[PDB]
C-alpha cells in the first residue's frame, strides 16, 4: 500500500483506509508489539466498531493485519460491536483455551449491543448495553474466537450502579505478579469511577475495589490503566492510573484528554498519594497538555523500565471532521513511561519511543548556536514535512517568548508556533494559522503546558513534526503537548522568533525523518 497522501503521518500509525479511534489490546509477545484499535471496516467515521490489528518489532515500522474482532453481523444487521479493551498472554493457560499448540492470548473488551437480544450464553442483554467479554487466539493474535459459551463475563456494573449498564466499559486487564491474580480495571463512565476486579482464570471475576472520582470530572471517564513505574534512578517504584475524559480535557482545550494519578496498589486497592489528588474537581495531573492525546493505553508484556503507552492522536470535539482521506485518525508517538521527582513531586516523564536511528538523518539540516539571539525572526530554512527539532535556551532571557515558527508558508502567514513564555514558564503551541482550520471553530487555538526550567536554568524542548502533527516533549519529558495541524503543500519553511527582547544561550538543531511505511 502507498501511504503517500497529504496529512498522512509517516511515523505515526494509521490504518490504510477508514476510521480509527482508541488503541486496544496492546501486548508485547515473542518480540512483537501488537497494536489493536477501534476500527470501522466500512467507513471513514465512527461505526461498525471492530478491533483492527497491526504489528511491529520496533514500535516504528507497522504492518497492518486482518481485522481481529469484526463487528458481529458486519455487512448485514450488526448485533455486537467490539468496544475498547486490552490483551494478555495467558502463558500458563489459566483460561483453559490453550490446546496442543501455543498457549492462548486473551482479549478482554467491552461488548456493545445495538439491539436487545439473547446471547449464545443464555444471557439476555438490553439495547445499548455495555458488558465485558473475552476472546482468545491460538495463532499469536492473527485470528480470534469469542467466548460465546459464557460471554459477557462481567455483564453488569457493580451494585448499586446497575443503572449504568449503558456506560460501563474499557477493561484493562493484566497479570499482577505480587498477588498472582489477573486484575481488570473498568470505567463506570458517567460516574467518573473505576471498578477493579480480580480473577484466577480470566472468566470468573470478583469485584475488589472502586476508585474515584478525583480531580478532572468534566466529562465521562474512559480507558483506565494501571501500571507500576520506576521512580528516579534507584529501586523506588509507584503505581500510576491513567484515565481519559471526554470532554473536560486539559486547560486551554475543548474536548477530550488524558489525566493520571500516582499512588500504590496492593493487588486490590489503588491508594492515591496525598499529593496526586487536589481539593475540588477541576485541577488534575495531565498526561498531555495538548488537544490531541486521548484513550491512552498501556502495553502488557513489558518490564519495569520498558513501559510504553500509546494514545489516539485526535480529539472527539472535531475528530470526525479532520480533512483526511482515505483514512481518519492516527496514533501519537509511542510514549515510554517513567516517574521522576521534579520540584519535590513524583512526576510522569515520557520519552518518544520509536527506533529513531533507523529513520533519522544523522546530519542536521539546520544547526546553530547563539550566545545572544537578537529580537526578531531569523533567516528561513526548508524542513520538509517530517522532522525533529531540538531547542535549548536560557530561562533568564529578556524576550517575552522564544519560539520556532514551523510548517510555514514562505511569508509565514501560515505557520505553527512552538515555544516558551518566559514570564509564565509555559510551553505554548499556536496553531491558529496552521493551515486548514475551517472544520471546527475550536481548532484554531493556542495551547499551553507548564514547564519549570531545570536546575541549571536551561529550558529544553524536543519537537516532532509529521505530515499532520506536532508533538512537544519539554524538559526530561515531564510536559508533553500533542496537536494535529493541516498545513498546505508549501508549508515547509521554518525560522526562529525572539519576541519582545533577546533570547540567551540558544541551541537549535533540525533533523529530517524518513518514512516508516
Ligand atoms: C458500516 O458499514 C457498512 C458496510 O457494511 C456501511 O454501509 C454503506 O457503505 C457505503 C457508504 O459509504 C455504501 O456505498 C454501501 O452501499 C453501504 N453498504 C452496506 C452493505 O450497507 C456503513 O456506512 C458503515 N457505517 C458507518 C457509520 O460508517
Ligand atoms: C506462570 O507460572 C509461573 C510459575 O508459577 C509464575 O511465575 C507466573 O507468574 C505465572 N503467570 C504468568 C502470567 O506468567
Ligand atoms: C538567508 O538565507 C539565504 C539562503 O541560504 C541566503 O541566500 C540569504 O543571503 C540569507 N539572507 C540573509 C540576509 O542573511
Ligand atoms: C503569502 O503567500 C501565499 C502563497 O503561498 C499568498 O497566497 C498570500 O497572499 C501571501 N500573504 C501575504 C500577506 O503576502
Amino acid at each position: 500500500f502507498n501511504y503517500d497522501q497529504p496529512y498522512r503521518g509517516q511515523y505515526h500509525f494509521s490504518p490504510q483506509k477508514n476510521w480509527m479511534n482508541d488503541p486496544n489490546g496492546l501486548l508485547y509477545h515473542n518480540g512483537t508489539y501488537h497494536l489493536f484499535f477501534q476500527y470501522n471496516p466500512g467507513g471513514i467515521e465512527w461505526g461498525n466498531i471492530s478491533w483492527g490489528h497491526a504489528i511491529s518489532e520496533d514500535l516504528t515500522h507497522w504492518e497492518e493485519k486482518p481485522v481481529a474482532l469484526l463487528a458481529r453481523g458486519f455487512g448485514s444487521d450488526v448485533t455486537e460491536m467490539y468496544f475498547s479493551g486490552s490483551a494478555v498472554a495467558d502463558v500458563n493457560n489459566t483460561s483453559g483455551f490453550g490446546k496442543d499448540g501455543k498457549t492462548p492470548l486473551v482479549a478482554m473488551y467491552t461488548s456493545y449491543y445495538p439491539v436487545a437480544q439473547t446471547l449464545p450464553s443464555g444471557q439476555t442483554v438490553q439495547e445499548d448495553q455495555q458488558s465485558q467479554s473475552i476472546a482468545y487466539s491460538l495463532d499469536d493474535g492473527l485470528t480470534w474466537t469469542t467466548y460465546d459459551a459464557a460471554n459477557p463475563v462481567i455483564p453488569n456494573p457493580p451494585s448499586p450502579y446497575e443503572a449504568e449498564y449503558q456506560n460501563f466499559r474499557d477493561p484493562f486487564v493484566f497479570w499482577h505478579d505480587e498477588s498472582q491474580k489477573w486484575v481488570v480495571v473498568t470505567s463506570i463512565a458517567e460516574l467518573h469511577k473505576l471498578a477493579i476486579y480480580t480473577s484466577d482464570n480470566l472468566k470468573d471475576w470478583k469485584l475488589v475495589s472502586e476508585f474515584g472520582p478525583y480531580n478532572a470530572q468534566g466529562g465521562v471517564w474512559e480507558c483506565p490503566g494501571l501500571v507500576k513505574l520506576p521512580l528516579d534512578s534507584g529501586n523506588s517504584t509507584k503505581w500510576v492510573i491513567t484515565s481519559g475524559l471526554n470532554p473536560g480535557g486539559p486547560p486551554g482545550t475543548v474536548g477530550s484528554g488524558t489525566q493520571y494519578f500516582v499512588g500504590e496498589f496492593d493487588g486490590t486497592t489503588f491508594t492515591p498519594d496525598a499529593d496526586t489528588v487536589y481539593p475540588g474537581n477541576s485541577t488534575a495531573n495531565w498526561m498531555d497538555w495538548g488537544p490531541d492525546f486521548y484513550a491512552a493505553a498501556g502495553y502488557n508484556g513489558l518490564s519495569l523500565n520498558d513501559h510504553v503507552h500509546i494514545g489516539w492522536m485526535n480529539n472527539w470535539q472535531y475528530g470526525a471532521n479532520i480533512p483526511t482521506y482515505p483514512w481518519r485518525s492516527a496514533m501519537a508517538i509511542p510514549r515510554h513511561m517513567a516517574l521522576k521527582t521534579i520540584g519535590s513531586k513524583a512526576t510522569l516523564v515520557q520519552q518518544p519511543q520509536e527506533a529513531w536511528s533507523s529513520i533519522s538523518n544523522k546530519r542536521p539540516i539546520y544547526s546553530r548556536t547563539f550566545k545572544t539571539l537578537s529580537e526578531g525572526s531569523t533567516n528561513t530554512t526548508t524542513t520538509g514535512e517530517t522532522f525533529k527539532v531540538d531547542l535549548s535556551f536560557s530561562a533568564k532571557s529578556k524576550a517575552s517568548t522564544f519560539a520556532i515558527a514551523l510548517r510555514a508558508s514562505a511569508n509565514f502567514t501560515e505557520q505553527t508556533l512552538v515555544g516558551y513564555d518566559f514570564a509564565k514558564q509555559q510551553i505554548f503551541l499556536d496553531r491558529t494559522h496552521s493551515g486548514d482550520v475551517s472544520f471546527d471553530e475550536t481548532f484554531a487555538s493556542v495551547y499551553h503546558g507548564p514547564l519549570t526550567p531545570d536546575s541549571t536554568g536551561v529550558v529544553k524542548l524536543s519537537i516532532f513534526v509529521d505530515r499532520s502533527s506536532v508533538e512537544v516533549f519539554g524538559g526530561q519529558g515531564e510536559t508533553t503537548l500533542t496537536a494535529q495541524i493541516f498545513p498546505s503543500s508549501d508549508a515547509v519553511h521554518a525560522r526562529l522568533a525572539s519576541t519582545g527582547g533577546t533570547t540567551e544561550d540558544v541551541r537549535a538543531d533540525i533533523y529530517k525523518i524518513a518514512s516508516t511505511w
